[PDB]
This record gives C-alpha cells, sequence and structure tokens, in this order.
C-alpha cells in the first residue's frame, strides 16, 4: 500500500480487507506472497572470478596490445634455421606482461566487501503476527512477511518490514530510527493519519520502518510493504546498481588511448601511401602471404612502440606507497585510484551527527535561581565543559571553576536528574570508552550528575568501571525510587515517584522528582526553590525563567532544554492511579521549579580547523544531516559553515523545502546552500549528484546507514573509523582516527601523488613518442629494422619501469595546500609542452634511426655503404651489380640494433633528469635532488650491460656489447638532449607564462 501514512487506520485495514482482530487468511497470505514476493532484500554478490579476468581485457590499448600479440604469433612460423634460436620469444613476452600484469589487476577488485550484504544485517530473522490461522500470535521467518499482514512488535525488536501502526499497547512507543535518519535519540510514534503525501521519514510518526529498533512500547501495526519497496529497501537499490565512475586521471588515459588507436592505424597506412612503387613495376619474390608479411610486422612494432605499457605497473606502485603512506596517517584506503581523486576535490559534503560531532549528548548550561525580591529575579547560570559520555569535565560559574555542592539548588538539581532517569552509563572495558546504556538525553543527564559529584564522592580511586556511576548510586541511596509516572504526549514531562530511604511506607516526606519540555512544567508550578527554600512563583520570576531558555533554546548554541521541578506534597500513594496515564499531569502539579539543562550533541574539536583549511585549499564543505535544521544551523556555526551571525535564509533547507523547488532550483540550492537538514537518505546521494552535475569532484563523508547512497555516489566516499560497517563498506577511504583533519592531509597527499605521476607519465609517454619516431622512418625512408619489436617492450618496463617509479619520489611543493582544486579536465600534455615534447621525440626518433645507419656508412666496422643503396638491403640477391661490397647476411646482426638501442637508452635516462621538473632548468634545480632517481639510472645501465654480457640474454634480444669505443659515440648523439630540453625550459621560463 502507498502512501499508508496518509490514510487512517481503518482506511489501511479496509485496503487489504483484514481484520486487526484475526490477521490474513491462510488464501489472503498464500495469494499476497505471490503479488508481492518474500519481505527480503535481493541479494547482490560480486562478480564471479571469471568476470573478473574478462574486464581486465576491456582496455584498449591492451586488446590492441592483444590484438599485435596475435599477429605477432601469427608472423611467428616463418623462421628457418637461421633464427631458429629465438622464433617464438616475444609472441610470449607480448602476452606474458599482458597477463602477468592484467592479472595484478584482479587483485584489486576481487577484493572488496559487499555493502548490500552489511545492509541485510538489518533484517530481523524472526517477525510476529498475527493470521486467521491461530488465535496466539505467530513467530515467524521475518522474509515470510507480506503486506496487509497484521504484525507485532515490542521493546528490543527489530522492525520486520515498513508498517503503518495501528494501535499503541504501552503509554508511548518509542523508536530508534538512525538506519534512516543517523540520530539514536527515540521518535514518538501515534497513530493518527499524516495528511502531507510527500512527508519524509522523520515526518511519518504513524510509521514503523524496516531495520530500524522500538527502544520502548509495544505496538500493533499492518504491514504497508515489504522487500525493495522499504525505506530500507531505497537504500538498498541506490547501492545496487550503481557502479562508481572512472577516475579524471583514468578518462585521461582513455582518451590518450583512444587517440592512440587512430594515430596509430593512420601510421600504418601512412606508409602504405609510401610504399607505392614496389607495386607498379613488374616485380616478385614471393606469394602475397610471404610479401604483405611487412605491413603485419611495421604494425606490431608500433604497438610496442606506442603503447607505453609498463605504466600500467609504475601507477600501481606509486598508489600501494602512498596507501601506505596515508594509513600511518590513519587513513585506510580501500580503493587505490581515489587517492589521486582526493587531490582534485572542490566539494566536501558531510554528515553531520558522529561525523562533525561526537554523537555524545552533553549537558552544557544549567540554572537555577540565586534570589528573588518583586519584579527582581536572578539565576545562578553555570556551563558545563566535556563533550562525550565520561565523567570528565567540570562546571564554571562565569568561566570558573566551583564546587557544585556548593549551592542547594545544584543539589537538589542532581537529585532529579539522578531519580528521573531510566539510562546510566557503562564502561566498555574492551574498546577503553563509556558508553550511554539507554535513551542518549537520559545518560547525559547522568553523566552530568557525575561531573557534578554535589556530596564531594571520593572517586579518583575508583575503577574506571566503577568511576561509570559512583554519583548516581550515592544519590539513589538516599531516595528510594517508588515507581514511576513514564512519559506521555499530552503532558511533555516525565516523573518518579521517591520515599526517603529507610523509612516507613506511611511516613512522610514523599517527593516526586519531574522532568519535562519547560512550558508545560513551569505552568505547572506555583512555587521556585531558592537554595533549600521556596517562594511562591509569581509573573517576574516566570518571565526571567522563560526568558533565558528561549535564549538557551535559539541562538548560536540552540540547546534542547529540560525543566526540573519536585512536588513537595505528592499525593499518596494509594490515591494513585498508575494503569491511567491521562491522571498524570494532575499527580505532576502543585510542583516547585529548581532548576533548567540544556543540552546537545557537541562539534568534534578539530573540526572547525579542519575546514578553515579545506577553505585555504578551495574546497567548500557542506552539511547533509537527517537531524533537525535548528540544530543544523547552530553546529554550523559553532563550526564555521556559517558566520556566528551571517543570515542563512536561502543558505539552508530540509529536505520537504528542497523537495518542493523545481529541478532547476534544488540544482543552483546545492551550489548557494551548505546546510542540508532533515533530510532522507535519497537526499544526499541527489544533493552529491547535483553537485557532479557542475563537473565537481565532490567528497562524501559519514559513519550512518542512511549515508551509505551519497558515500556510494560521491567520487570520494570517506566513513569514520567508528561508524557502521555499511557505511565503511560503501566508502572509499576510511578515517580509522575519527579526525576530520585527517581529511585535509589525504587530500594533501593526493596532490602531491598526483603531481608526481604528472612527471612520470609524461616520461613515460615521451619516450613513446621518440619510439614511435624511429620506426617510422626506418619505414618509409627504407632503412632496416633498428629497433625491434622484443626491445622496446624490456625498454618500457625495465629501462624506463625504475625511472618513472623514481621520479614519483619527487619533493612536493612547500604551497600545495594554499592552491585551488586543480580543473578536472586539465590535460597532461598541451601547449608548448606538447611541442617541447614534440621536439624531443622526433629528435630520439632520428637520433636512434641515424645512429644506427651511421654504425654502417660513416663508422668502422660496417660498410661505408651509402645511403643510395643503406636502404636496398633487401636486395643483396635480386640485385648484386648495383649493391655488393661485403657479406650479405650481416644486416639482422647485433650492429644496428646495438648501436640504435644504445642511444634510446642513454637518452631516455637524460630525459628522467629533466623530467624532474615541467618548465626548469637542471642547473638551476640540482638534478642530483631525487636521490632515488640518480640510483635508478645506475640500475638501468648495469641492466643494459647485464643484457649483454651473459650471452643468454643478448641471445633473444640480440645485442651483442659494445667496446670502449661504439659506447664513446654513443654518449655524444644522446648527451647533447640535456641541452636541447634545456633552451626549451629557458622559452618557457622567459618567453612564456608560469
Ligand atoms: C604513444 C606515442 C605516440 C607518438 C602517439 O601517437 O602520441 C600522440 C597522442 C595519441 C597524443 C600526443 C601524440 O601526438 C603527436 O605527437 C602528434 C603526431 C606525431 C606523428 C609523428 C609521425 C610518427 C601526446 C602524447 O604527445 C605530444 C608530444 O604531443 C600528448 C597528449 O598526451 C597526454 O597528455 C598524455 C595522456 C596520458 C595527447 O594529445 C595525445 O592524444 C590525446 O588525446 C592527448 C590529449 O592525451
Ligand atoms: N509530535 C511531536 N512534536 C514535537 N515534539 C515531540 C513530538 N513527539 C515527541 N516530541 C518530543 O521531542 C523529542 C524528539 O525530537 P528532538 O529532541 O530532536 O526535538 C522527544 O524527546 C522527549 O519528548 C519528545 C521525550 N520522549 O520522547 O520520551 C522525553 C523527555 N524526557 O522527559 O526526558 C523529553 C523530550 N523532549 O523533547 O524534551
Ligand atoms: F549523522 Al547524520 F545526517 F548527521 F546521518
Ligand atoms: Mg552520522
Ligand atoms: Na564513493
Amino acid at each position: 500500500m502507498e502512501a499508508a501514512h496518509s490514510k487512517s487506520t481503518e482506511e489501511c485495514l479496509a485496503y487489504f480487507g483484514v481484520s486487526e482482530t484475526t490477521g490474513l487468511t491462510p488464501d489472503q497470505v498464500k495469494r499476497h506472497l505471490e503479488k508481492y514476493g518474500h519481505n527480503e532484500l535481493p541479494a547482490e554478490e560480486g562478480k564471479s572470478l571469471w568476470e573478473l579476468v574478462i574486464e581486465q581485457f576491456e582496455d584498449l590499448l591492451v586488446r590492441i596490445l592483444l590484438l599485435a600479440a596475435c599477429i605477432s604469433f601469427v608472423l611467428a612460423w616463418f623462421e628457418e634455421g637461421e633464427e631458429t634460436i629465438t622464433a617464438f620469444v616475444e609472441p610470449f613476452v607480448i602476452l606474458l606482461i599482458l597477463i602477468a600484469n592484467a592479472i595484478v589487476g584482479v587483485w584489486q577488485e576481487r577484493n572488496a566487501e559487499n555493502a548490500i550484504e552489511a545492509l541485510k544485517e538489518y533484517e530481523p530473522e524472526m517477525g510476529k503476527v498475527y493470521r486467521a490461522d491461530r488465535k496466539s500470535v505467530q513467530r515467524i521467518k521475518a522474509r515470510d512477511i507480506v503486506p496487509g499482514d497484521i504484525v507485532e512488535v515490542a521493546v528490543g525488536d527489530k522492525v520486520p518490514a515498513d508498517i503503518r501502526i495501528l494501535s499503541i499497547k504501552s503509554t508511548t512507543l518509542r523508536v530508534d530510527q538512525s538506519i534512516l535518519t543517523g540520530e539514536s535519540v527515540s521518535v514518538i510514534k501515534h497513530t493518527e493519519p499524516v495528511p502531507d503525501p510527500r512527508a519524509v521519514n522523520q515526518d511519518k510518526k504513524n510509521m514503523l520502518f524496516s531495520g530500524t529498533n522500538i527502544a520502548a512500547g509495544k505496538a500493533l501495526g499492518i504491514v504497508a510493504t515489504t522487500g525493495v519497496s522499504t525505506e530500507i529497501g531505497k537504500i538498498r537499490d541506490q547501492m545496487a546498481a550503481t557502479e562508481q565512475d572512472k577516475t579524471p586521471l583514468q578518462q585521461k588515459l582513455d582518451e590518450f588511448g583512444e587517440q592512440l588507436s587512430k594515430v596509430i592505424s593512420l601510421i600504418c597506412v601512412a606508409v602504405w601511401l609510401i610504399n607505392i612503387g614496389h607495386f607498379n613495376d613488374p616485380v616478385h619474390g614471393g606469394s602475397w602471404i610471404r610479401g604483405a608479411i611487412y605491413y603485419f610486422k611495421i604494425a606490431v612494432a608500433l604497438a610496442v612502440a606506442a603503447i607505453p605499457e609498463g605504466l600500467p605497473a609504475v601507477i600501481t606502485t606509486c598508489l600501494a606507497l602512498g596507501t601506505r603512506r596515508m594509513a600511518k596517517k590513519n587513513a585506510i584506503v580501500r580503493s587505490l585510484p581515489s587517492v589521486e581523486t582526493l587531490g582534485c576535490t572542490s566539494v566536501i559534503c558531510s554528515d553531520k551527527t558522529g561525523t562533525l560531532t561526537t554523537n555524545q549528548m552533553s549537558v552544557c548550561k544549567m540554572f537555577i535561581i540565586d534570589k528573588v525580591d518583586g519584579d527582581f529575579c536572578s539565576l545562578n547560570e553555570f556551563s558545563i565543559t566535556g563533550s562525550t559520555y565520561a565523567p570528565e569535565g567540570e562546571v564554571l560559574k562565569n568561566d570558573k571553576p566551583i564546587r557544585s555542592g556548593q549551592f542547594d539548588g545544584l543539589v537538589e538539581l542532581a537529585t532529579i536528574c539522578a531519580l528521573c532517569n531510566d539510562s546510566s552509563l557503562d564502561f566498555n572495558e574492551t574498546k577503553g570508552v563509556y558508553e550511554k546504556v539507554g535513551e542518549a538525553t537520559e545518560t547525559a543527564l547522568t553523566t552530568l550528575v557525575e561531573k557534578m559529584n554535589v556530596f564531594n564522592t571520593e572517586v579518583r580511586n575508583l575503577s574506571k568501571v566503577e568511576r561509570a556511576n559512583a554519583c548516581n548510586s550515592v544519590i539513589r541511596q538516599l531516595m528510594k525510587k517508588e515507581f514511576t509516572l513514564e512519559f506521555s504526549r499530552d503532558r511533555k514531562s516525565m516523573s518518579v515517584y521517591c520515599s526517603p530511604a529507610k523509612s516507613s511506607r506511611a511516613a512522610v516526606g514523599n517527593k516526586m522528582f519531574v522532568k519535562g519540555a519547560p512550558e508545560g512544567v513551569i505552568d505547572r508550578c506555583n512555587y521556585v526553590r531558592v537554595g533549600t527554600t521556596r517562594v511562591p512563583m509569581t509573573g517576574p520570576v516566570k518571565e526571567k525563567i522563560l526568558s533565558v531558555i528561549k535564549e538557551w533554546g535559539t541562538g548560536r548554541d540552540t540547546l534542547r532544554c529540560l525543566a526540573l521541578a519536585t512536588r513537595d506534597t505528592p499525593p499518596k500513594r494509594e490515591e494513585m492511579v498508575l494503569d491511567d496515564s491521562s491522571r498524570f499531569m494532575e499527580y505532576e502539579t502543585d510542583l516547585t521549579f529548581v532548576g533548567v539543562v540544556g543540552m546537545l550533541d557537541p562539534p568534534r574539536k578539530e573540526v572547525m580547523g579542519s575546514i578553515q583549511l579545506c577553505r585555504d585549499a578551495g574546497i567548500r564543505v557542506i552539511m547533509i544531516t537527517g537531524d533537525n535544521k535548528g540544530t543544523a544551523i547552530a553546529i554550523c556555526r559553532r563550526i564555521g559553515i556559517f558566520g556566528e551571525n551571517e543570515e542563512v535564509a536561502d543558505r539552508a533547507y530540509t529536505g520537504r523545502e528542497f523537495d518542493d523547488l523545481p529541478l532547476a532550483e534544488q540544482r543552483e540550492a546545492c551550489r548557494r546552500a551548505c546546510c542540508f537538514a532533515r533530510v532522507e537518505p535519497s537526499h544526499k546521494s541527489k544533493i552529491v549528484e547535483y553537485l557532479q552535475s557542475y563537473d565537481e569532484i565532490t567528497a562524501m563523508t559519514g559513519d550512518g546507514v542512511n549515508d551509505a547512497p551519497a558515500l556510494k555516489k560521491a567520487e570520494i566516499g570517506i566513513a569514520m573509523g567508528s561508524g557502521t560497517a555499511v557505511a565503511k563498506t560503501a566508502s572509499e577511504m576510511v578515517l580509522a582516527d575519527d579526525n576530520f583533519s585527517t581529511i585535509v592531509a589525504a587530500v594533501e597527499e593526493g596532490r602531491a601523488i598526483y603531481n608526481n605521476m604528472k612527471q612520470f607519465i609524461r616520461y613515460l609517454i615521451s619516450s613513446n613518442v621518440g619510439e614511435v619516431v624511429c620506426i617510422f622512418l626506418t619505414a618509409a625512408l627504407g632503412l632496416p629494422e633498428a629497433l625491434i619489436p622484443v626491445q622496446l617492450l624490456w625498454v618500457n618496463l625495465v629501462t624506463d619501469g625504475l625511472p618513472a617509479t623514481a621520479l614519483g619520489f619527487n619533493p612536493p611543493d612547500l604551497d600545495i595546500m594554499d592552491r585551488p582544486p586543480r580543473s578536472p579536465k586539465e590535460p597532461l600534455i598541451s601547449g608548448w609542452l606538447f611541442f617541447r615534447y614534440m621536439a624531443i621525440g622526433g629528435y630520439v626518433g632520428a637520433a636512434t634511426v641515424g645512429a644506427a645507419a651511421w654504425w654502417f656508412m660513416y663508422a668502422e666496422d660496417g660498410p661505408g655503404v651509402t645511403y643510395h643503396q643503406l636502404t636496398h638491403f633487401m636486395q643483396c640477391t635480386e640485385d648484386h651489380p648495383h649493391f655488393e661490397g661485403l657479406d650479405c647476411e650481416i644486416f639482422e646482426a647485433p650492429e644496428p640494433m646495438t648501436m640504435a638501442l644504445s642511444v634510446l637508452v642513454t637518452i631516455e635516462m637524460c630525459n628522467a633528469l629533466n623530467s624532474l621538473s615541467e618548465n626548469q632548468s637542471l642547473m638551476r634545480m640540482p638534478p642530483w635532488v631525487n636521490i632515488w632517481l640518480l640510483g635508478s639510472i645506475c640500475l638501468s645501465m648495469s641492466l643494459h650491460f647485464l643484457i649483454l654480457y651473459v650471452d643468454p640474454l643478448p641471445m633473444i634480444f640480440k645485442l651483442k656489447a659494445l667496446d670502449l669505443t661504439q659506447w664513446l659515440m654513443v654518449l655524444k648523439i644522446s648527451l647533447p638532449v640535456i641541452g636541447l630540453d634545456e633552451i626549451l625550459k629557458f622559452i618557457a621560463r622567459n618567453y612564456l607564462e608560469g
């Protein structure tokens, strides 16, 4: 039944045609069960390992490196006894890392906890219904419950489904709906309709939502909806079909790899417009199946020059190191990519309770009467420090510590708070902290009493376990609680009947201690207590009292206030009817006002600062809470989101208000407002979504189940360490420290990290540029294969794969957190750098093709065969006359390559010392800063030698160690690159902007 909250109890009964007195018939159940399904939440298992593997091959740069790897296995058959020693070494290494690294990725996806599973832990196994079947209440499996069912719930029960309340059996039904609001305070239910058909959960006080639990009372209800049609079901849906978007840096790569798909597929057809000459004149040397081998080889040579392999491992390494680094900062990163994404965060959406606050209701102010005289009435006001439930803090009078016991009024105030209370405090030995037991509102009173210690009880030598309720127990020993007149909606107050300890049931001196909403209690007072005396409540005293209550209730503090009173002459126990609550107000009459307490869930100490830092870094912070707007705004003012006196009419909304705004205005609202209150789970994800429609990298921070949809939706979900499993399972990070400040440092780490990736991502793609220039030249120019597709791989994995993971250690700026969020669209290479890396690209390209032709022509061992024939190496038999000087079968020897790869290596080792800074002269910025880079080159070079000396290696790479002569030239064809970019960095540092 949709909108069951808007209808009457009769209307809901009628709707399913069910009897509140008998319940559904076995037939009705059978039918409804068929129509509506089982009251359960669909489980959503993570994709099987098979999926996890297939997905690793969805990347274009991978499908290209695989498609080419196949063409390398196709043309791998053609290999006789001349080079049969290394026929299948490439088709092996090309698919080696292609799955070796592609499999390590599955070690970053199959590693995840399911959130819906965590969410299903709120599904109670059993439920209680009245079926026409039998007369007594049946306890059946919850999943067996269906709409129209007549369900029963009592204190302690976890609500089985979304239920419309029919009848409340106790004086009140108190509920904890924190899975939907994040607020633990008890909500008071009623059975009357709630007209507004757009009422938010907080407003449907006539409904019971699946997953919440009964704090007090007993009630009968009719099921409105089950399964995914419940409020917990909507949370469930927003976590199911969602799938996190792709990191900003990831899109940058997807763009690159997509353009690399057009460039390479164009370079090959570019050689076609250059091979329009050996097809005209009559000439053949083999079938097309033996002649077309040229094209399907220049492709398998570019696929290794273009696709910058090794990056997929340099990145994963940088992140892994960052993760461990942040982990020491108390930030558990569950998603490696998000690390980079947190760096460019512009907006931080934050839950309030338990996230911005401590979620420990605390009495921070209280007052009693000082003196009365005619129209004059002064109050003794006090303040209490401490923001946790721990009995640690002090009472201040004008900011100066005092002893509560000095004031008799505080002795009575403490007595009332200790007796008129159903809660207590406990010390959790395992966790080492104090925790409430019962209502937060009451435990604040319990804690207050301990801080006050009005009888000066000795507590410093008590174990923390025994310190928890020491002062309360003392007071409990002075008065015996006969019975308590529980809270009533028409009274807004509560009381307890007490008799002096060690007295007869007939003895005099019995008291009633009252606690409640100030207006009602104060109106039922005819006296005011002054110390241990009492005087008539007069107009002036009442006005003084109410005026301060008004202040404390709505300001920069906005506190929940309670008036405390006692009836000095209560009725005789006998003349009191306890089974009739409508008579309680009259018993709580002719009262003596005693005092007032004001409480609030206090902000965490390091939050106002964390937000100012965020501000400095250009990050805005928005609050989205399920709690009320009044306390929402007050907390915003306390932590710096709103000015202490700033006008917030248009800067703060409730979910209901927000829902009234038309779509376009809701959007704008998220850009203007900074405080959203009394919202629902879906409101949070919606606000985050709107924020993302303005192209903003938004983070969501919280601890509740109601925060899950937003945490999932945000680019960076951050859960509190002591928060719910659900919140944690939906986040990218967890602040095990619960410190908001840990978020600021995580951002810094994310900025520092990206800046260093920004370098090796370039250093690497840059290298892949020079490589393509080489293969392009030795393809349209005619020259032979200077570098084979089996060498490049080792170069872009070990040769460069080290200096890259070395730049990732470059010392970060000092003003990294004094600059605004970098744009999500900020490209890596463009402008003068696109041009700079363009020249350095061709350079290395012609520095390898020429370094090979050199060894042949103008060199040594190589025959001076001039260019006019050097390119006719494919004609050492078909045309001997115009080509015949030395041995023919010497081309594919370790000379042209062993002299072309020595350049790429020497050059790149130079490029690294250059990537140490975008626009900075190496002479200015000591190229020896990043010590690791130095050691990184010393390793890549010794590995370039080790791949020569130990024959077993150069046997496949086909390279022969040059002696102390040839190498002397190599260091002269690469060394000049240090001067080329050196001028480029001068043109950018002077004749350009920075
Ligand atoms: C891997 C190797 C190469 C050579 C490649 O094809 O890179 C191109 C390419 C795809 C881009 C280009 C390369 O394009 C050229 O250099 C022009 C063509 C020259 C042909 C010469 C004949 C042989 C990058 C590399 O280089 C220069 C020096 O201009 C810069 C940048 O890339 C980045 O910012 C890196 C993103 C990870 C991209 O324009 C990029 O395309 C994009 O979408 C970008 C925005 O990404
Ligand atoms: N329909 C209603 N309209 C307004 N207030 C209500 C309503 N129903 C209940 N309340 C009161 O509003 C509170 C929930 O919302 P916040 O604190 O965030 O504004 C409830 O807290 C107490 O009475 C409730 C209470 N109790 O439910 O048992 C007991 C109390 N006591 O005696 O200790 C005091 C209450 N109190 O508000 O002061
Ligand atoms: F703790 Al909240 F909205 F402030 F769930
Ligand atoms: Mg919370
Ligand atoms: Na997220």
